[PDB]
């Protein structure tokens, strides 16, 4: 389901900084597999999101507007893997930085918008390119080639 892989998700990221879920809390590998990337995409792009956020000015009246443009920028060059990685994770840290803003009703909002999303702009996409096990797939060889 779309609303629980973004709900796990969600609900890892908040917790990762202390944080419970009221709303919160597919293989497991998949789960498993997909918090790990995200993880090593904050690790990258750790800059470039606080960046991000400065510009984002994030607040209750303009979340869905900025939502709406981080997404559409993502994807504008097509959907693969990686960039829906990217979308989970910046997801994830809005979520986080929507908790440590006093804003914490966002939260809720984010987790639907990204449900959504998925639902009516990445679910064809994800079906026609093998669903969850060919991410997991993927993950395992690139995996392999950073290794070596
Ligand atoms: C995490 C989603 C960031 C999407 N974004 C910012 C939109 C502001 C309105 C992008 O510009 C964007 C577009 C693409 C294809 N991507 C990436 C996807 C995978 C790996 C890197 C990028 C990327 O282009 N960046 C990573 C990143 C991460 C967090 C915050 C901003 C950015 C932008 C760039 C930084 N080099 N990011």
């Amino acid at each position: 389901d779309n609303r629980e892989i973004v709900m796990k998700y969600i609900s890892y990221k908040l917790s990762q900084r202390g944080y419970e879920w009221d709303a919160g809390d597919e293989s497991e590998v998949v789960h498993q597999t997909l918090r790990q990337a995200g993880d090593d995409f904050s690790l990258r792009y750790r800059r470039d999101f606080a960046q991000m956020s400065s510009q984002l000015h994030l607040t209750p009246g303009t979340a869905y507007a900025s939502f709406a443009t981080v997404v559409a920028e993502l994807f504008r060059d097509g959907v693969n893997w990686g960039r829906i990685v990217a979308f989970f994770e910046f997801g994830g840290v809005m979520c986080v930085e929507s908790v440590n803003r006093a804003m914490s009703v966002l939260v809720d909002n984010i987790a639907a918008w990204m449900a959504t999303y998925l639902n009516d702009h990445l679910h064809t996409w994800i079906q026609d390119n093998g669903g969850w096990d060919a991410f997991v797939e993927l993950y395992g060889n690139n995996a392999a080639a950073e290794s070596r």
